């Protein structure tokens, strides 16, 4: 409910301000750069005596500090598992107040009352599934009741909850800056909302989603999901193999640089329909794969398997085919697929470049012959669309697909 916000910290017309209306004085010094384009983002760095520094001074109010809660888009670049300790948003003055700060894999939110008396809650994220850094937009919601509870949300979930000590003194000034404890990362924020009461779970997913544009596709990394632009094409269940060739397959290869995404071929979606106002890539349009491979350009398409691989499945591959071709047996459909863990979309195998769908694009082990292949069948893990008989694969994260940046 926007009857309760107290400061709504936004890039408007390539300024920083306050939109709220309680008008509190926006500072910004050092290397800070806004972005003119959606999500209007402003820029921090950790390097330099002009590292980039936003201060937010409050307007005459601290008034309404009994329940309050702090939202606001974060993304951090390379957010890797052995970070060193950095304060980045900051509001604490002679002792007391908040913080926020990271390290290692935590992002952590400190109430603090005096110099030797402080709680704070965090969010630890998956190692496991970021292996190359969480450097991912996530949406933080921190809910705070002085008689109550002090909580923390990432991406509309709660994380973590505690009592707060029953006796604190609020700073006027919020500090926006990336300041390490006593290798160089950088941090995107937008949209830093203030609210003079606590947000409950429904508020906050219904603020969560009005800050999307839920049909715009998105990257691994949240940004915008684009055409005409280099990709590594990665499944959700297989985020440790990169994409390979072999004849007219393509094959998943195990990675050997796990903590980056460097390997195999990248792809170029092509866009069939869609709005051509933009470059972006939207819900219910209809594209194709390209790929270059020892500078042949390629497309992906189905292609006959050496043996029947199982019902309903047909493999993709790397085809050098001719637009008729790419319309009947490589146009497929997407849809986004946003999860807590991951930015994602579904594909399906379009019907002649139609928005009918035939079949959704998976992937799987199998056993066949590749390439120059004669006398055995060989496990290569593949992609595979199952055609018309997927309905239990349409909740299957082995439908996930994500596509990191190559640049
Ligand atoms: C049937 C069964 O329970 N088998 C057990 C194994 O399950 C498979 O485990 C492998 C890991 O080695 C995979 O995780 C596989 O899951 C998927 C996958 O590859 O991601 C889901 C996909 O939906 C599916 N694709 C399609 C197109 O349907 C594939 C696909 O069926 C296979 O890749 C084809 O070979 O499978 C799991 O099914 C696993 O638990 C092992 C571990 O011991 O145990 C088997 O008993």
């Amino acid at each position: 409910i926007n009857d309760s916000k107290i400061l709504s910290l936004q890039n408007k017309k390539n300024t920083l301000m306050d939109t709220s209306g309680y008008n509190a004085e926006v500072r910004v010094e050092g290397n800070v750069q806004l972005n003119p384009i959606f999500p209007f983002d402003f820029k921090l760095g950790s390097s330099g005596d002009d590292r980039g520094k936003v201060i937010v001074t409050q307007n005459e109010y601290n008034a309404m500090y009994e329940s309050f809660s702090i939202s606001f888009w974060i993304r951090i670049n390379k957010w890797v598992s052995n970070l060193p300790g950095y304060t980045i948003i900051d509001s604490v003055k002679n002792n007391s107040g908040w913080s926020i700060g990271i390290i290692s894999n935590f992002l952590v939110f400190t109430l603090k009352q005096n110099e030797n008396s402080e709680q704070d809650i965090n969010f630890s994220y998956d190692i496991s599934k970021n292996a190359a850094g969480y450097n991912k937009w996530f949406f933080v919601t921190i809910t705070t009741n002085m008689m109550g509870n002090m909580m923390i949300y990432i991406n509309g979930k709660l994380i973590d909850t505690i009592k707060v000590k029953e006796l604190i003194n609020f700073s006027k000034t919020i500090t926006f800056q990336m300041n390490k404890i006593p290798d160089n990362i950088n941090m995107w924020i937008r949209d830093f909302y203030i609210f003079a009461k606590e947000l409950d779970d429904k508020d906050i997913n219904i603020l969560f989603n009005s800050l999307q544009y839920t049909n715009v596709v998105k990257d691994y990394w949240g940004n915008d999901l684009r055409y005409d632009k280099e990709y590594y094409m990665i499944n959700v269940n297989y985020m440790n193999r990169y994409m390979s060739k072999k004849g007219n397959g393509i094959v998943f290869n195990t990675r050997k640089n796990n903590n980056d995404f460097n390997e195999g071929y990248k792809i170029i979606i092509k866009r069939i329909r869609g709005n051509t106002n933009d470059t972006r890539v939207r819900g219910e349009n209809v594209l194709y794969f390209n790929t270059t491979i020892d500078n042949k350009q390629y497309s992906l398409g189905m292609y006959k398997p050496s043996r029947n691989l199982g019902t309903d499945l047909v493999p993709l591959g790397a085809l050098d085919q001719p637009m008729d071709e790419i319309r009947k047996y490589g146009s497929f459909i997407i849809q986004p697929c946003n999860t807590f863990d991951y930015y994602a979309s579904q594909l399906f195998l379009s019907s002649n470049a139609t928005t009918n769908r035939l079949g959704i694009l998976s992937i799987g082990s199998y056993s066949f012959k590749l390439g120059d292949d004669y006398w055995f069948n060989h496990e290569y893990l593949i992609p595979v669309i199952k055609i018309e008989h997927y309905a239990s694969l349409l909740e299957s994260t082995s439908t996930h697909w994500v596509f990191v940046p190559a640049s």
